[PDB]
């Protein structure tokens, strides 16, 4: 490109950083009435901006220069600061760049070329995994009981699997599939067979036995997900031989079971859109690793991405963003128009999917707060005009917050939360519920004379009235409300309310014991946005720890809660998260995840007593081969 910009760190000091921006016109002919417009994930001081003028709306930032023209071969140069400690990372830097210019009189766009920030202070340690043999047996998570011998189940295509009970119907059609798709290996059903189905209704939900003898194998479960959790150890247990078309499973003794009910992954669609098909097939790839929930963040800020037929608009106006859209460019895409929403079609067809796999879906609808996208949709049904409140959210926006004086909001949230649990059969709907930023409503005459009638004195408990109302009519929905970790604080939301704890366990536990029942997921261990390593080149975000594999496995829930302790009735288990701020490429994704997610799987299924890194790694190692049939883009741990 003609155009290129240079980013440097000039000063680190406590809680300080300075950058000089350099920009290059290496064009032959001046720019005249040029801007320079960037994406940056971090909130520029206002303050500090040394010759131009600034403006940020999230990741998006525009930079208005003082004089007019930029000579041919001229350099700009500008300084700012941001208040954080040293960047470790490369993507720190600005992710994308581009000018608006005039050339005689008419708008013209330009790409611009983003050398790689010069860092001051990269991490000067590394993450280190010993060298590992390789487990004959890799299973991920460890089962909790099992026993080898020393003989081998070797089959062909015709063994037959055979089915003494309708509980296994899904598991058996899963475990077909699966071995079509990845080894291309057909087996048949047969009443004769050598593979067994069979009930054993003395085995709690989730748990299974399953016995490889030397010509045969029986699986029994008493649940429907007993007989998946059967089924994905199945597949990690078999070992193709291509010199044949044949199959071999060592002969073993397996009784397995859940150390915790819900097993999840979140997956942020929200920040960027994630194709129909790359969701499939992370869905059923949580399978593989036991897991049972996928919770489904598919509203935000930066988008929204689950059609509701009655208020179009939501997908029309706030499934998409760029220059020419309502609503900013965000993270990536600077000059594109970007993103794509989910039809009720096609999360009904998601939704059928996952089942299949006994894997349970919970969408997420954030409110009140987070919720540009749907507030820039509906504009005369979401904004009071005569609201001259300045507050200012976490993520640097001034104009995302639901308004709870506002008849329209309640017509808003009850269409969607209609359409929402019409569609989504579970009994759970998550609705976000994270702090509002502080005086936000302060000075809007609506909630002035809500408060008034409700006879509140704080403008905080607001959101109170109307997370209430919002968990009344999921209620009246046969619905449960699911919250995030700041729910629980003041009366907002009843002791049904289930809250997803990201602070830390001491604070889940601390819920808990209130009455709560609680989702740990706790930012410092299961953030899988956190970069995998301390080398500036690696890919991700860092703001909660850099999260390498080893810290990943270290993370041990309730680890000093005794077995018998009352206060476990009040966990439903852990969950797994992934954010997509700088996460838009499939490719990426997979990179992300995995290996961390088994390291995850392992924490929610395998009993602490049974957990070992040196044994995991060894384990993981021998999956690797498997993760590779299957085409995932891991991040190796042996590179």
């Amino acid at each position: 490109s003609e155009y290129r910009v240079d980013l440097v760190v000039l000063s680190e000091q406590k809680q300080n950083c300075r950058f000089g921006l350099t920009f290059h016109n290496l064009s032959d002919q001046d720019l005249n009435s040029w801007g320079l417009t960037f994406a940056f994930d971090r909130y520029i001081l206002p303050d500090s901006v040394s010759n131009g003028q600034l403006t940020q709306i999230g990741s998006f930032c525009t930079l208005k220069p003082e004089g007019i023209v930029l000579a041919a071969n001229h350099h700009y140069y500008c300084e700012f600061s941001i208040g954080s400690n040293p960047f470790r990372y490369y993507s720190d830097g600005f992710n994308e760049a581009m000018i608006d210019f005039v050339v005689d009189g008419q708008p013209q766009r330009a790409q611009v070329d983003v050398t790689p920030i010069v860092l001051a202070s990269p991490y000067r340690e590394r993450s280190d995994i010993p060298a590992s043999l390789t487990h004959a047996q890799p299973l991920l998570p460890k089962p909790n009981h099992i026993e080898v011998s020393d003989h081998s189940f070797t089959f062909d295509e015709q063994a037959g699997v055979a089915i003494y009970t309708d509980l296994a119907n899904s598991a058996k059609a899963w475990l077909l599939e699966e071995l079509q798709r990845i080894h291309q290996f057909t087996l048949s059903s047969s009443n004769s067979g050598k593979i067994i189905f069979k009930s054993n209704p003395t085995l709690d939900e989730g748990a299974y036995k399953l016995k490889v003898s030397e010509e045969s194998i029986k699986i029994e479960a008493g649940s429907s997900s007993g007989f998946t959790h059967a089924c994905a150890t199945l597949l990690q247990l078999l070992k193709r031989d291509e010199a044949t078309k044949t199959m071999e499973a060592v002969c073993c003794s397996i009784i397995d079971s859940p150390r915790f009910r819900y097993r999840g992954m979140m997956l942020d669609c929200a920040r960027h859109f994630h194709s129909v098909e790359q969701v499939k097939r992370l869905i059923n790839l949580l399978a593989h690793y036991k897991l049972n929930t996928f919770h489904w963040h598919l509203t935000d800020d930066e988008g929204w991405r689950v059609e509701i037929k009655s208020l179009p608009q939501l997908t029309e106006i706030g499934a998409w963003r760029g220059i020419d859209e309502t609503i900013e460019p965000q993270y990536t895409h600077l000059s594109q128009r970007y993103g794509g929403f989910y039809t009720q079609e096609e999360i009904r067809d998601v939704i059928a999917f996952a089942e299949q796999r006994g894997i349970t879906i919970i969408p997420e609808i954030d409110v009140p707060g987070h919720c540009r996208a749907a507030i820039k949709s509906l504009p005369h049904l979401l904004i009071e005009a005569e609201d001259t409140t300045e507050y200012r959210s976490i993520q640097h926006y001034n104009d995302n917050v639901i308004n709870p004086a506002l008849p329209g909001s309640y017509e808003f949230i009850d269409k969607v939360l209609e359409e929402i649990a019409a569609l989504f059969p579970a009994p759970y709907v998550h609705i976000g519920a994270d702090e509002v930023p502080n005086g936000v409503w302060s000075k809007s005459p609506a909630c002035q004379a809500l408060m008034e009638q409700l006879g509140y004195t704080d403008y905080k408990e607001l959101q109170g009235h109307f997370l209430r109302h919002a968990e009344d009519k999921l209620r009246k929905l046969g619905k449960r409300m699911l919250g995030w970790e700041e729910a629980q604080h003041g009366n907002k939301v009843s002791k049904d309310t289930v809250i997803y704890s990201w602070l830390s366990e001491e604070a889940a536990l601390n819920c808990a014991r209130q009455g709560f029942d609680v989702v740990l997921q706790p930012a410092q261990t299961t953030y899988l946005d956190m970069t995998q390593d301390y080398a500036p080149e690696e890919p991700g975000v860092d703001w909660a720890n850099p999260l390498p594999l080893e810290k990943a496995y270290n993370y041990e829930p309730l680890a000093e809660v005794p077995a018998d302790d009352p206060i476990r009735k009040r966990i439903w288990g852990i969950q797994t998260a992934l954010w997509c701020e700088i996460i838009n490429n499939p490719s990426r994704m997979d990179y992300m995840i995995f290996p961390r997610l088994t390291a995850m799987a392992e924490a929610c299924w395998t009993e602490k007593q049974h957990r070992d890194w040196t044994d995991y790694l060894s384990r993981l190692k021998g999956h690797l081969p498997l993760l590779d049939l299957q085409g995932v883009n891991y991040r190796k741990p042996w590179k």
